[PDB]
């Protein structure tokens, strides 16, 4: 195809046949400012495809879409905001410079979230509105600039997860997006060891990132070998980002009645990412096959979390809870009468941890809340529901205003 | 004693256990001469009386002399505090793109450095200041930064009777013998911009004399008319507004609800009139007591409390057009008599309200949108309740 922008470290060219383009990473390494070559094409495209793998499956929208070879990657076509979104979580690097009195591993609670222009100076959220950018049809206001200070900062969540898992610290990032053709905006550049701060161990003289690069005043070749042996570590370590964490939530309800309330359930737990067991048993009519059932399910080294659906006068959540020690919830199901049944849920008896939500969608949260402590990719997902959540009432308010 | 300063000087007043700022006739923006220190610290005392109306917490207690006044004696915290509504000045260099006027919403708010650099909260913080005992931390910091938006808000809406737009303010804060932290230093036309109209060309401020390079004495008698002007127009900015707020109770009995109602109104600024009149045993003695409150030409609120099953709220709502709010007294029959205040016929406006104190505060959020005074009160109390909490939690933490 035909190129269409050029770049220190990588090309991005048309595919004409194919309606996006394709990215094409090269060989050279620019230390912001110096500048040489190297063997780090496929490094950074591995590294890269891992991450937007791992940042599509919790559902962060990117023009990400799949690996063309070992040093090129496709990606959806979108005209680029020409900012650079930055997220701290600790002081460091050219912060502390721009920022005299604040010591190195400050730490920022909520992450820092800091924009840089071109051509590249530091902008405020307002230099970027006043700025007027247009890109696809549409204009960058205040709306566009919450939805991306929002996305950055829990991109930088979501990997920080991640890298804990192999006891790797990510220290700042940088990310670019760009506005799609239908008028979205997608996270869209290359997000690889060019991209963060990575610190083993919370070591930052285990320093693994670019920075190693930067901080060399004269550069010989085996400078750059430990550089290059560097970045393919973290390319390596990324294969363990992405683990199964194994789970089970199990509803039990007590007549096959309740059958569409549960499904309604799983429904929402599955998009979540959760493994859903729908069982229908009684604490009343079948009180030993209850416990039976409920042992069996007690046999494992996972997470496990009960779910308990019964109409009327509720004894099967608190019969559970009184025999298991895993997290029971109460999810009645819909009645006019749950304004009076609901205290057969609540109200238990002393020593019983049995809690209790009301509507379908928000038992299945609470399960997903509970197990997303074990597995980051399901707390990725309850937090960019929340950010999904959050930009639909901007498009209701904008409609109605 | 002494503190030395380019347009103050801050004495020991010993036989006083508690300061006095004697101020200047200089001006330094370059630095000149005048006959401004007494419009100066007249400008200020009036703009102290105005806060310390609102229940903002000053080291001011009283004008000594036409140049001077007595000020509790407090250790200043060396950042200037600033509030910006508009754009303009030097953030349009710190921040080129952004055009002069661009409105902020909330008000912009940063910080300076003695020395006049940026600092950011962070660095505020990492310099670990330490005060009459009191290291500044987070929780220090956001109360400044709380009050100071807080200051301009009240401000703002002063200026807005004399028709002035206040555009930006600066304060300083200090500490004082008791660990507190109070607003000190000064307010007058050095510490803002202020534009008539909203029109940038009739400035009043000191950027007048900002952006002269070359001074001559023409120049600085018009600052001194401008400032006197300013001086002037602040008695104004304390007006006294006509409203009352009348509680008709059902019942003597339920005296104790309608004075705490009274004692909270009083104290955010309102005139509380107690009334006994039944809208079943009296009714048309009922109707007669609020057509005598309706002979004005000031604000008017009703606020019925009545036990039991409440007509009253809803009856006077139904023959006045002035504003009614429920109070019930407290009862374990609240549960079952409340729906007698909620779900009146249709056309009717009354409100209601569950709590003696929340029936005041209704009050005076209505009466505030026509007294700034008893507004500034309300934002104050929310300043002073979130304050409490942090301390609070500082306890039990």
């Amino acid at each position: 195809g035909k190129l269409l922008i050029e770049g220190k470290t990588k090309q991005v060219f048309d595919v004409p046949d194919q309606p996006g383009l394709l990215l094409n990473k090269d060989r050279i390494t620019a230390g912001d400012g110096a500048h040489d070559l190297e063997g780090k094409a496929a490094i950074s495209n591995q590294t890269n495809a891992k991450v937007f793998e791992i940042l599509k499956s919790a559902g962060i929208k990117t023009a990400f879409v799949k690996i063309a070879s070992e040093t090129a990657f496709l990606s959806k076509k979108c005209e680029m905001i020409p900012i650079e979104w930055v997220t701290r979580r600790l002081a460091t690097g050219s912060f502390l410079k721009r920022n005299p009195g604040v010591p190195e591993g400050f730490r920022f609670t909520p992450p820092k979230q800091e924009t840089f222009f071109k051509d590249d100076p530091q902008w405020s959220e307002e230099q970027i509105i006043s700025a007027k950018f247009n890109y696809n049809g549409l204009l960058i206001g205040r709306d566009e600039v919450d939805y991306m200070r929002k996305a950055t900062i829990l991109i930088f969540e979501i990997l920080e997860k991640a890298w804990a898992l192999r006891d790797c610290a990510l220290i700042d990032m940088k990310i670019e997006f760009g506005v799609d053709t239908e008028g979205s905006i997608v996270l869209a550049d290359v997000i690889d060891s060019d991209s963060w701060r990575l610190w083993p161990s919370g070591d930052k003289r285990l320093m693994v990132d670019k920075q190693v690069y930067r901080n060399l005043t004269t550069v010989t070749a085996a400078d750059l070998d430990t550089v290059k042996r560097n970045f393919a570590w973290v390319k390596d370590q990324l294969d363990f980002l992405k683990p199964t964490i194994h789970h089970k939530v199990v509803v039990f309800m007590g007549s096959p009645a309740d059958q569409e309330h549960c499904q309604k359930i799983a429904k929402a737990a599955r998009e979540l990412g959760l493994d859903v067991d729908l069982r229908v048993t009684s604490a009343h009519k079948a009180t030993e096959e209850t416990l039976r059932i409920m042992q069996q399910y007690e046999d494992t080294h996972g997470a496990l979390v009960f779910i308990a659906v019964a109409g009327r006068s509720n004894g099967l959540g608190p019969v559970l809870s009184g025999n298991t020690s895993y997290p029971v919830i109460n999810c009645p199901p819909p009645s006019d009468k749950l304004v009076q049944d609901i205290w057969s849920s609540l109200s238990v008896p002393s020593g019983l941890g049995c809690a209790t939500v009301i509507y379908p969608d928000s038992a299945a949260l609470m399960a997903a809340q509970i197990i997303g402590l074990q597995d980051y990719l399901v707390w990725g997902r309850l937090r960019s529901k929340q950010l999904d959540m959050a930009h639909s009432l901007r498009q209701a308010d904008k409609k109605l205003r």
